[PDB]
């Protein structure tokens, strides 16, 4: 695998968003991976709808929270519309996918990374952006501005984000808290400690879509 990865430099990452007060991190996580795989597979970089997942993933709980893997399964079975055709309203509503015309994109499956395994996650990121989870409730994570973050933070994960790259001592993470948080919306999380959870629980639960 390469020494350095950054899918932004391949034009596979859309601008940073802000989820607001809604508990929709799981949908923003999933869309990052969708935007990435469609660019890698088709050549187009486009913004897809987090609201559609919020409204239509019957296995999640709207603004109470949810699962990136179930969002990705829904996109594998049905598809997803463009974000501008189905914009973010910040509250759950009824599923309006049928009123939006044919889907803009569709994947063919979902895969899971074996947990607590830094190298398995690195291998997946080299192929495409990966949905991951972490503990974001600590003040240190909330006040982060740049550099390689070593914590403090525990492993009680609570927040889905996306890994869009890595380097020798870090993994590169795109958050959905606006550009005003972190390194222009991003954080470099330290890798290579002697902790099997990863720092901030980073290796707890990672998934990615597949698209023939
Ligand atoms: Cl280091």
């Amino acid at each position: 695998i390469p020494e350095y990865v950054d899918w932004r430099q391949k034009g596979a990452v859309t601008p940073v968003k802000n989820q607001g007060s809604c508990g929709s991190c799981w949908a923003f996580s999933a869309v990052v991976t969708i935007e990435g795989i469609i660019k890698i597979r088709t050549g187009n970089l486009n913004e897809y709808s987090e609201q559609e997942l919020l409204d239509c993933d019957r296995r999640s709980y709207g603004c109470n929270g949810g699962y990136p893997w179930s969002a990705l399964q829904l996109v594998a079975q049905y598809g997803i519309h463009y974000r501008n055709t189905y914009p973010y309203e910040g509250v759950q509503r009824y599923c309006r996918s049928r009123e939006k015309g044919p889907y803009a994109a569709k994947t063919d499956g979902v895969r899971q990374v074996q947990p607590y395994n830094e190298g398995a996650l690195l291998y997946s990121i080299a192929n495409q952006p990966v949905s991951v989870v972490l503990e974001a409730a600590g003040k240190d994570f909330q006040l982060y501005r740049g550099g390689i973050f070593v914590g403090p933070c525990g492993n009680k994960v609570d927040h889905a984000v996306a890994a869009v790259g890595y380097g020798p001592n870090y993994i590169l993470i795109k958050n959905s808290w606006g550009t005003g948080w972190g390194e222009n919306g991003y954080i470099r999380i330290k890798r290579g400690t002697g902790n099997s959870y990863g720092v901030c629980g980073l290796y707890t639960s990672s998934f990615y879509p597949v698209k023939n």
